């Protein structure tokens, strides 16, 4: 089940250490073996975001109450309410017709002020992932027939003592992929999505800072509140309905994600350096596969410019290296664009996930060699920050 | 033409691989050679940004039409137009004098509402560069007397098969320089610039999200529209002229960039690790140059704290290493601040580009050794996000 | 005083170079030694941010003057002032009661406009740290019984010539910790803090772009200015007091930082690669400490998810490696979360600083082995962008 480490991925020093490169991906696991010692496996078990900070909260369903109105006859100056100075209140000033029929000695315009109490009933939250929120669990196993290392952006290193191998340092970083500088965690009711940051910040709903407070205070309440036409002494204030449906539609296409409580689970990717004492490893070689591949399922698209391809091998020579190619609209082999580190069929009866990054526009993905090759045409659309909330 | 790889930039393992460090820069090319094998050259051919997402669009020239006005006599309540609920329309409410001369039984203030249709005629776009938008083409050549690798942030690796050398992995990353988290691609008409992000976001023009929509809807239309003084029954609405000229002036100093269609070409920089099978490379040594250097052209300034210096060598001992130094206002040699990886005169008749990062304030750049040295004084101003749009 | 380099942290090539990993932290210093050569020490001396760009300036104390009012009798149209078109002026329109007692032939509402000149008296500035603003001074010493390298994000490399060791390349990067994409430098009067970016951008004070200008022009002046109730011909305009006190309270908990002029000093952290010519280094081993540790001071908390622990060793076997562990609320050893690279007691009478990154929630920190161990319970609160400015 593990992919063996190739001799290009390590150096034994004449003196000093043996240094080893590995890439860990959800699912995959990597293995190597030293001069007469037990097998060594490494594997990424999970990737979690925990307790991310709120950027802003937004209101998708508001309620209105305590509607108060003050009005004054044309010769009686500007109307005033004390709730004008209350930030729980949303207020509006006008002038209305006044005259004999409503208590005034003159026909003319009278001042009017109306204030109502705004309450958010249903809100959503946009949350930022910082370095302190990301965590990876990496399990390292010596096959005397396991130790779970915790890796974080600020604590990328874990020194671990192994039977027979000795002290082994794991020095791991996240692979380049999802960018938490640009993507925000959006949580509405019970579901979550990854959305672009300015998309979120520019949403036209009442909003409040994520900052620490005792007194929740909304900005842009007007976006959900409608003051109806005023009468001499009274004016109705109304509220829009819930915008959960408008938000659901605007989020169409955004990646949904699974979060229990304050924890969100990702499909992580790590690049690691292993440092151990000077030691001669047994590098593992693989011949290019020679048989055919079928698509175990449809080519899936990520929201950050990649595609995931899962294939099944039909040939006889596993374990072997999967021949992979990308060609742009016009046949040019690209000699790159393969994201998966270890494109290896280690088990003929296990499907193999391959991630790759197609050119923009029309292109072709090719797995396998020769005429036996699976050829798939792909169209990749230019980048977008999301769909407009209406 | 290529700079040879020095023995400090590789290790051959006692076992495992040979690992090699190289830095690739536009222009330069690097070379090395193994125990009785053909020469090996690597070179970065181009760097492209393709199809970046729109953050916002901004309106620099608007037009107005369908101006409609409703007015009511003092005793006839609030004026209303259905276009008040139309987001293509920009509206304004007031009260105006009404009386016998314009159909009203009373002298007093009458309600008035005016709505006009806003259209953007000329817009600009600010676009964000994400990882999926960046691409590098690297050509690798074996001198039997070439293979073009594609490298991207998410797919930094390219395995390539070479004559005599075997399987060679290119593992490349962008060098630290331009920061696409901070700098935005601004496109107005046919020209483009790199501008700071908050500079852009805080521009005082009507704007609309880059988000996907069928119905273009502007925010802050007031910034280009002027409602003139209202009359009893009518009111003119006017629009500012084009702000292309104000934008051109505010962009003064911002780096202009070349973009055909959705592609923008950069002068890229890559740091690479080459991994190949255990092999003894022939490391190349260079003596410090001993002759003199002339400036083939004026010292050029970037907008991110560097300067580019291109020099010509006048001495006899090429290929050789160019002695370089930086001293702060008060003579302190800085032992650093040289950005160029391979400051090598490989060809006496080719000029050499050198990039360096001066201290802030007054300093000196020094190329060459001794009294034969070229000494240049430099002033570097503190950082700025740009000039104010007025 | 220096921590010796372990044999896991270097490789001597069979051919090519000797490559060495080191982590440099304020305080610590690292050392190694080659086959019959003088000792070699490296140490980070300082970390400075110099001349960061202004994002926005915000006004915390404003002043008002040149209050002008125009008013018109009910039958005399809309009031107007030329300062309405002056961006130094803040203006407000209404209608007021007019009648025989103030010069008008009719009782009714008359137009009124009031304009006052806004001036900021006390401002604050939020500043962004870019790559060109960060600098590290690294001193390298050969013990014949020192050369100061300058390292920056864009110029991470420094080639230095040493007695006996030869040419030595320092290739250094900042460790993952403070994130200048997210944290902004806030300067009010003479103090500075690190604050979150959106916290700052969403502050409710009058603001102006950091962009280059001759004419300082504020947005959202209303936030400090109060137009009092208008009279027939006059209206007072007033200004809030200074908000320095409200800002001081809202900044409660934000990290304060020391800045003289345009320079801000940090407690930096660097990860370095040393490249020198092929050479057999003397790797240094340390046994795990066996004695006890006391807390020389209280466990300190950073604002980015770490804690600093300084301990004193009471045992007899220095220099030795400090046994460190973290367990989550329920006893699980985490095999990671240690940030300090070289957790070494090199001197029994010097305290040792240890930085670590606890799980969120309840956990335990453990220094020392066995029953002699110091066991400390910790609670870590979820992330926050700061406290609400009220
Ligand atoms: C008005 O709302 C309720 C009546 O429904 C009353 O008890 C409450 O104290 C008032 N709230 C405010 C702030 O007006
Ligand atoms: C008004 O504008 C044109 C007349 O120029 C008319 O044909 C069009 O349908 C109207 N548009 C709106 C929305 O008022
Ligand atoms: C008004 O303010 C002062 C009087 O205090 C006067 O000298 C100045 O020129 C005027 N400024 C403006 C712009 O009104
Ligand atoms: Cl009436
Ligand atoms: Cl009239
Ligand atoms: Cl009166």
């Amino acid at each position: 089940r593990c992919v063996g480490i190739g001799n290009r991925d390590f150096v034994e020093g004449l003196s000093g250490a043996t240094w080893v490169d590995v890439v860990l991906e959800h699912g995959s696991c990597v293995t190597t073996m030293a001069k007469d010692k037990p097998t060594l496996d490494i594997e990424l078990l999970k990737t979690e975001v925990t307790n991310p900070a709120v950027l802003r909260k937004l209101c998708i369903e508001a309620k209105i109450s305590n509607t108060t109105t003050d009005s004054r006859c044309p010769t009686q100056g500007e109307a005033t309410l004390v709730e004008e100075q209350d930030t729980n209140f949303v207020c509006r000033r006008t002038f209305v017709d006044r005259g004999h029929g409503n208590g005034c000695g003159l026909f003319g315009k009278g001042s009017l002020i109306t204030c109502a109490k705004f309450k958010c009933v249903t809100k959503l939250e946009g949350k930022i992932v910082q370095y302190e929120n990301l965590k990876y669990s990496v399990i390292v196993t010596v096959h005397t027939g396991g130790t779970i290392a915790t890796i974080t952006p600020q604590a990328p290193t874990s020194e671990i003592q192994l039977t027979d191998y000795g002290a082994l340092t794991l020095d791991c970083s996240p692979r380049t992929g999802l960018d938490f500088n640009e993507m925000v965690l959006l949580t509405m009711e019970k579901k979550s999505w990854l959305v672009h940051k300015q998309w979120f910040l520019d949403l036209p709903l009442p909003w409040t800072s994520g900052a620490s407070t005792s007194q929740e205070t909304w900005n842009r309440q007007d976006l959900l509140v409608t003051f109806k036409t005023a009468h001499a002494k009274k004016q109705e204030v109304v509220v829009l309905g819930s915008q959960e449906g408008a938000m659901h539609t605007a989020l169409t296409g955004a990646t949904e994600i699974q979060t229990s409580g304050t924890t969100t689970i990702f499909a992580g990717h790590l690049k690691c350096r292993l440092k151990m004492d000077k030691l001669t490893l047994k590098g593992m070689s693989y011949v290019m596969c020679t048989g055919s591949f079928k698509l175990e399922k449809e080519v899936a698209e990520t929201q950050h410019g990649t595609v995931l391809v899962q294939v099944k091998y039909e040939g006889t020579d596993a374990p072997c290296k999967i021949p992979f190619s990308s060609q742009d609209e016009k046949g040019v082999t690209q000699n790159g664009r393969l994201i998966t580190a270890n494109p290896i069929v280690t088990d003929k009866e296990k499907p193999v996930n391959i991630e790759a990054e197609p050119p923009f526009g029309e292109s072709y993905i090719v797995v396998g060699a020769g005429e036996k090759a699976l050829k798939l045409s792909w169209f990749k659309k230019g980048s977008s920050i999301g769909k407009m909330f209406e």
